[PDB]
């Protein structure tokens, strides 16, 4: 009857308003905070309207229609959001789609720069405005940002400010807090941007598959019943947030995590701690729920999957339920493969089927299927031993700058902010999973991977550069991370022109705390391989050996300048002599 009077009713105010003001924030990211307000307690208004008469002059409508129309009355502003304007001209479901289009992936904003005894302050003069302002810094930084599980990250920073402002040293409490938060929603937005680009680039199979195979994964006691359902939900959880349906997303959510715990026993062991917390908690221990023990009653498979007379036909009958079997049940035994490990082979086992099912006599082409699994599973295994032994002996940040080399060769062409950023992240990677117990480590640096490199392809949506990226970021979702890996050096790179000023250090630098004078010797390093690209990883790691001695001397000096402008263009020729 009326759909905003529904989900006002569902979610309650606080929720509803956090949701709402999340929806607008992602889709008109360049918006200031208060129209964004205005907006918000405008909609919801008329909600409440709505939800004492649901009959009254537009209850009816669609939330689309009401919210887009909303948006529309602010984003007119060409000056301000200049493509989003003509969505304002179409109708729903174009409008809404040309939104969804045009969010941006990095518009670049200001960094989040915590400062306790101000925001200590706006917190007390008013913190509904102030939880507010978090969800619209984060949304707009972050348009595809798990809706509801954000409004779970305002809880938590509420948590640190409400522990923090009344004591004595506030920084000291405070800034590690936030820079955890920090990382917990860089990660986080990464995990379903994943989602949203598998919907838009490969579609909801693609999805479902991923999703068959992690919770199964996660709930290896479940029977496929329960895994199916909870995927058909989950998927349709988040097409729905992804597509920026929120409310529906939210309310869909809640169904889901009501369903999970009243069928705790008959899912996970592990989910009795998530299960006795209230909405928003207990949504977010589900999905990070760590993996259940393994059932003494796991079934011999070969016996089904490579031996059984009766597999082409159990599998034209209905090849998603069969193939969607298989994935579950290899997926429950191998919480030590990662989920795209687990997807290649189940592409190469109904690969297999296809070729196989279409011959004289099937069951002796099929019966070695399981060893064409061997070499899929042997390659990451070694990849990962390879970069987790280099990590142990040199550390993240010499790590960090073999793979801004190994990455700026693939793909010289990408900024070097970018490859900066990758490779850092990347050997942040190595310093979460390297460390794991070893049958951890596949799973954790894979899954990892994924995100990050699918953080690069979104980048390059908008600013395509290669077409060996383009080629990875869209052949198959499986097949990424083994595609990046195999691309070597692209031949094809004429080396960019050299310009001294580049590699050229002053006394500005020496301010700077570690890690940001950590981020401007990389960029250098990025700089060195576009220049000479066939200069070998240890070439390049002895020249920035001598960058690093010289800012270190300079930045010790007297006369720090004088240090730097002396020595700074002698450095600078000499290196040039050592990358041949
Ligand atoms: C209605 C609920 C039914 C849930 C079970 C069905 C899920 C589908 C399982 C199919 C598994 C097929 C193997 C596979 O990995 O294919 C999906 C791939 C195809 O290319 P990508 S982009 S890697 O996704």
């Amino acid at each position: 009857k009326s759909e905003i009077a529904h989900r006002f009713n569902d979610l309650g105010e606080k929720h509803f308003k956090g949701l709402v003001l999340v929806a607008f924030s992602q889709y008109l990211q360049q918006c200031p905070f208060e129209d964004h307000v205005k907006l918000v307690n405008e909609v919801t208004e008329f909600a409440k309207k709505c939800a004492a008469d649901e009959s009254a002059e537009n209850c009816d409508k669609s939330l689309h229609t009401l919210f887009g129309d909303k948006l529309c009355t602010v984003a007119t502003l060409r000056a301000t959001y200049g493509e989003l304007a003509d969505c304002c001209e179409k109708q729903e479901p174009e409008r809404n789609e040309c939104f969804l289009t045009h969010k941006d992936d990095h518009p670049n904003l200001p960094k989040l720069k915590p400062e306790p005894d101000a925001q200590c302050a706006a917190f007390q003069e008013d913190p509904d405005k102030f939880l507010g302002k978090y969800l619209y810094e984060v949304a707009r930084r972050h348009p595809y940002f798990y809706g509801p599980e954000l409004l779970f990250h305002a809880e938590e920073y509420k948590a640190d400010f409400t522990e923090c402002c009344p004591a004595d040293d506030k920084a000291g409490c405070l800034i590690p807090k936030l820079d955890a938060l920090k990382e917990r929603i860089l990660l986080s937005s990464a995990k379903e941007r994943l989602k949203c680009s598998s919907f838009q680039n490969f579609g909801e199979r693609a999805v479902k598959a991923w999703s068959v195979a992690r919770l199964s994964q996660k709930f290896p006691k479940a029977d496929f019943a329960e895994v199916s359902k909870i995927v058909t939900d989950l998927t349709k959880v988040h097409k729905e947030c992804c597509h920026g349906d929120l409310l529906e997303c939210a309310d869909d959510r809640a169904d889901l995590a009501k369903y999970i715990c009243e069928h705790q026993d008959s899912i996970s062991g592990k989910l009795k701690a998530c299960c006795d917390k209230p909405l928003l908690q207990k949504s977010h221990c589900i999905a990070e729920v760590k993996e259940d023990d393994l059932p003494s009653d796991l079934p011999a498979l070969a016996a089904d999957f490579a031996e059984d007379k009766e597999i082409c036909k159990h599998y034209k009958d209905a090849k998603d339920v069969f193939l969607g079997t298989f994935l579950y049940e290899y997926s429950r035994r191998h919480p030590d493969y990662s989920v795209s490990l687990l997807l290649r082979i189940a592409k190469t086992y109904e690969a297999t089927l296809e070729k196989c099912c279409a011959e004289a006599d099937p069951p002796a082409c099929y019966a070695t299927v399981f060893d064409q699994f061997t070499p899929l599973v042997e390659e990451p295994k070694s990849l990962v031993k390879k970069n987790c032994d280099l990590f142990e002996e040199v550390g993240e940040y010499d790590f960090q700058n073999a793979l801004i080399v190994r990455y700026t060769k693939k793909a010289p062409q990408v900024s070097t902010p970018t490859l900066v950023e990758i490779g850092r992240t990347l050997g942040k990677v190595g310093s979460r999973c390297c460390k794991l117990p070893e049958s951890e480590r596949l799973p954790c640096s894979e899954n990892h991977l994924a995100l990050a490199l699918n953080r690069l392809c979104v980048l390059h949506e908008k600013t395509p550069v290669s077409e060996k990226i383009t080629k990875c970021c869209t052949d198959s979702l499986a097949e990424r991370r083994p595609c990046f890996s195999a691309l070597e050096l692209d031949e094809g790179y004429v080396p960019k022109e050299f310009k001294a000023e580049t590699f050229t250090f002053h006394a500005d630098i020496c301010t700077l705390p570690e890690d940001e004078k950590q981020i401007k010797k990389q960029s250098a390093l990025a700089e060195l391989v576009k220049h000479k690209p066939k200069a070998t990883k240890e070439q390049l790691k002895t020249v920035l050996g001598n960058f690093s001695a010289f800012v270190a001397k300079c930045c010790g000096a007297e006369d720090k300048e004088a240090c730097f402008a002396e020595e700074g263009p002698k450095l600078v020729a000499s290196s040039q002599l050592a990358l041949a």
